DNA sequence: TTGTCGGCGATTCGCCGACAA
DNA sequence: TTGTCGGCGAATCGCCGACAA
């Protein structure tokens, strides 16, 4: 599976750690994901496994795949607890889909940027001017399409295929479809859909913490799974990055940044301030880092609430 | 909460135990369950039969996929009618044709429609598992004369995502009330994981199922009856007469394998042995080596337990 | 720049007998 | 009995400007 295909599906500014380094695992934020999947009814009546809030651990293995039907991306990782102790970037675009884009009876309308930013530069009058696009999804399915230019005034268009690539992968409004342009000018075609079983929340919610305690007290490898789309803070990080936190002195009235969106011209700066430092679920988790700093945000817009925030999330602001 | 529906739709010859009695919870048969769906040191000293009281049942179903489960409540204890199915054919799934019928179930169980009326057709709206309304109309025409559902079978076939090879389901009962359903046929790219690895389920599992039994508290659990292989939570009643029970080699013995007809297959047993001794010591969970004389579709389910068997005479 | 809509094709869909399996 | 197919109507699908935001 590409690389690049499969970090664009998953988040924009979303990167996982390299793999043969160190990592800080942090249990609490495997548990958000848990709870993320299937509303958790209950976390009551779960046995006391004292388990520190972060585990140092080797990493030894990636594995990122697919869901064939409905693209949805995720990854297969391979931590070993640990005994105490840039690169490139391709010409890409995304857009969330209109009704229109959706409808039936219309084809898809491409933004005028990324024509120019990614898409084959195409020729002068052809009246009117078209060309073959052959993308490939993270299957490797080549899908074709009509890239025509018309209208009054014009625009840029997809028509055929474009119909036939939203029924197959079954797309509504307010999802969003992407591209990547590659050196071999191969474009490949992505799926981010917008946000809308085998076991119970109990019996996983306790499955992820057995298995830490044991591969923790036995310093023994142990996998679990990262679905970015279904993950609100990333919980495997580099370890450097927590002990740099961890020593930062953040303190109260301090004003902070994020930098959750990126790959926009304009990069849309987030921003807040800090109301205070608590150890944010002191009960299972007593004394860990894990969403310990209160924010409170600079007028948000009903979009991005979340009041707690942890010390490797936000940069000293201004 | 509609029962009748959920066990035609789950799997033929298909019944849970009454809620309130003592059953065997067996936790090699959830682990099966578990590693069904993906192809799998862990050291949890539990019990190959756990006996337990069911507290509750809840029926439900994935109302995307129509992908039918159950979620049991079980608590270890101390002391000591009108019904058809019909796999899909292509002219079905097809957007040419509607749905061809077969007869006998026209008879059977739907509204016997007026004949007087020179193309006989009547308006039927049915209900699937969610409260859905689906119309169909079920008219009699052709050459020779066939049932058949013309319009509205487009729209089922896209929505529910059905193909050929599928199967759709239908119910009268007491209170004339039609009910439709669909049981997938078996895929395998479907089955991939998600959420959690294998390895963590299949521990989460054995960590529920051993605190739960040294604390005596109450635990939850999922059925997925289409992924599932063989029953794991049964009657103790049942597991308790077979356990008693003395199986020799060369008995023979019959199987309740699912098909309308219920047909059973028929073998001998070629041995008795601890099936996987060493995570597993002593267990009768399919403890029985059987050898089919129909060996038709080579299912070869060599390996059964006890209480799947019947010693076999008429 | 880039959504939505009416307008009019070429193309399906979808109802109908035939026909044997 | 019931699967498929040729066939012909008829209702979409899908492409094209207009028009404003």
């Amino acid at each position: 599976i590409d690389a690049e295909l499969w970090y664009a599906c998953a988040g924009p500014q979303k990167a996982l750690p390299p793999v043969g380094s160190v990592v800080a695992y942090l249990p609490q934020g495997h548990i958000e994901q848990v709870a993320s999947f299937n509303n958790q009814e209950l976390d009551a009546q779960i046995p006391r496994y004292n388990l520190p809030a972060v585990i140092p651990c080797m990493l030894n293995d990636i594995q990122l795949s697919a869901d064939p039907d409905s693209d949805e991306v995720y990854a297969t990782l391979t931590l070993c607890p640990m005994s105490e102790q840039p690169k490139r970037k391709s010409r890409s675009f995304t857009k969330t889909l209109t009704v229109s884009d959706t409808s039936t009876h219309g084809g898809f309308s491409v933004p005028r940027r990324a024509a120019d930013d990614c898409l084959p530069k195409l020729d002068m009058s052809l009246n009117p001017p078209n060309q073959e696009l052959v993308a490939k999804d993270l299957h490797g399915n080549e899908w074709r399409f009509r890239h025509i230019f018309r209208g009054q005034p014009k625009r840029h268009l997809l028509t055929t295929g474009w119909s036939v690539f939203v029924s197959q992968k079954r797309l509504v409004a307010g999802d969003a479809v992407l591209f990547l342009r590659g050196e071999n000018g191969q474009l490949r075609v992505g799926v981010r859909r917008a946000p809308r079983k085998v076991l119970t929340s109990p019996t996983m919610h306790i499955g992820v913490l057995a298995a830490a305690a044991h591969a923790a007290t036995e310093k023994s490898r142990f996998s679990l799974i990262y679905n970015p789309r279904s993950c609100p803070s990333e919980f495997v990080i580099p370890y450097s990055k927590y002990l740099k936190a961890v020593k930062s002195n953040f303190n109260v009235g301090q004003r902070f940044k994020m930098k959750f969106e990126s790959e926009d011209p304009s990069d849309r700066r987030h921003t807040g301030t800090i109301t205070g430092i608590c150890d944010f679920d002191p009960a299972r988790w007593p004394g860990s880092e894990w969403r310990s700093l209160q924010v409170n945000w600079d007028e948000s817009s009903s979009s991005e609430r979340q009041e707690r925030v942890s010390p490797w999330e936000v940069e000293p602001g201004n």
